[PDB]
């Protein structure tokens, strides 16, 4: 088999997927399973005054493997709109839809040369690509394995469980992960209790990332 | 028939149920649409010291109607834990469960005197009731129609599809209306232009709750 490929989703905008992303990259490389980092599609962005979008510091990390790659390498449609990618593109680049097609062939390329294809998404799972396709069309197409990244605070369980009931519904592997802040205590009266409980009752449990970066490398590695 | 009953959710805590039902309410009520408001569990409360929760806004609404109701008759299970209901129960009335065949008793009951009885839930359609049953299975128990209230900000358009497709995926009449907060006209750039593709696309459109009033009282009125 070729490289394994995990997809990062979230919750939200900021649950930490980057963080998350950046985290189990090391981890994963530090143990000798040699890890890219994408970020194939971004918005917010300005690359010509600014260099620490998303694409920039996975390049950072990535150069301590591959000294020659640059930013077009690891990032193909970048927009400054705020918004979902949908959007961005029909504003700023009205005759380039993104074509996920060519996304799925330079994602797999990369599984030539790496044990494992970190890729993060923008959005959330139903963010809008294209006009046919959101987030999660997007790794169903790619075949990865899925890691959901939520966030840490009131809000959480609603939030994990939509998420959990949609990627139930589709045909992949996944996780979700809480993303657990320092200094948040909070989590632990108020969101944990309901955590333990559903993972009593489900044959997926949701983990916390910071506990689980031996078993999220082992998720995103197992099997073909 | 007896009366109309429309469960009010939302895609997050204060994304504004109790704001857009009793502007529901009121507009029915000026329209001689007999409306009633109820919050049959609430969580974040301590009634000893404080008299705004929102079953104490209801009630101040509904003994416009009838001057004979109190706290007690509006809202049954009422807990002072900031988290899900089932945590709260489970810790501070740990020998009463949430009983929704007794909530969907008292909430029936409503119908013969109400044309319209609004029900607002907490947490989100996800959040836990019981060991067994969430705010969704609630609503699907009631039989009511259903009301999701999404907030305004960066980020709708994840949450309203993830309740969209939830909601479509089981047997109950929905509408999505996203409440537009007063000085947001970032709405319009980043968001909306999603929404009306999105509404071009779907049987089933996202409104906006100020837009919607008529709307929305067609909605929860029509039929049997
Ligand atoms: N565990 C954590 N501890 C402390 N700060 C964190 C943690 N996780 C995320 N952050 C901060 O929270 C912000 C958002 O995290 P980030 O990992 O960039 O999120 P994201 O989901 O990748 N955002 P985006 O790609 O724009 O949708 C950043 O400033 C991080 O440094
Ligand atoms: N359209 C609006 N304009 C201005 N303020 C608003 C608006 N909607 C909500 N708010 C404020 O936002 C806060 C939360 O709204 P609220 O209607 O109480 O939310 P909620 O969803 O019922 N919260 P909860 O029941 O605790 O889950 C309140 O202080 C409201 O006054
Ligand atoms: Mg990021
Ligand atoms: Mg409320």
């Amino acid at each position: 088999f070729q490289g394994h490929m995990l997809f990062i989703s979230a919750t939200n905008t900021n649950a930490g997927k980057t963080t998350c992303a950046r985290l189990l990259a090391q981890y994963c490389n530090a143990c000798g399973v040699k890890t890219i980092l994408l970020k194939p599609i971004e918005t917010g962005v300005n690359d010509a005054i600014n260099h620490s979008s998303d694409a920039h510091l996975f390049l950072q990390d990535n150069r301590l493997l591959d000294r020659s790659l640059t930013l077009k390498d690891i990032s193909f449609y970048r927009y400054h709109k705020v918004s979902a990618p949908l959007i961005a593109q029909q504003e700023e680049d009205p005759n380039a839809p993104i074509d996920t097609d060519n996304l799925t062939q330079r994602l797999h390329n990369f599984t030539k040369t790496y044990d494992l294809v970190i890729v993060e998404g923008a959005g959330g799972l139903c963010v809008p690509i294209t006009l046919e396709e959101n987030m999660l069309d997007f790794a169903l197409k790619l075949k990865a394995k899925m890691l959901l990244i939520s966030h840490d605070n009131l809000g959480l369980i609603n939030d994990c469980l939509l998420n959990d009931f949609l990627l139930k519904s589709h045909q992949l592997d996944y996780k979700i992960a809480i993303n657990l802040k320092g200094n948040n205590t909070a989590f632990h009266s108020i969101s944990l209790p309901y955590i333990e409980l559903f993972n009593t009752r489900s044959n997926n449990p949701i983990v916390i990332f910071q506990q689980s970066l031996k078993v999220l490398m082992s998720f995103a590695l197992k099997g073909s």
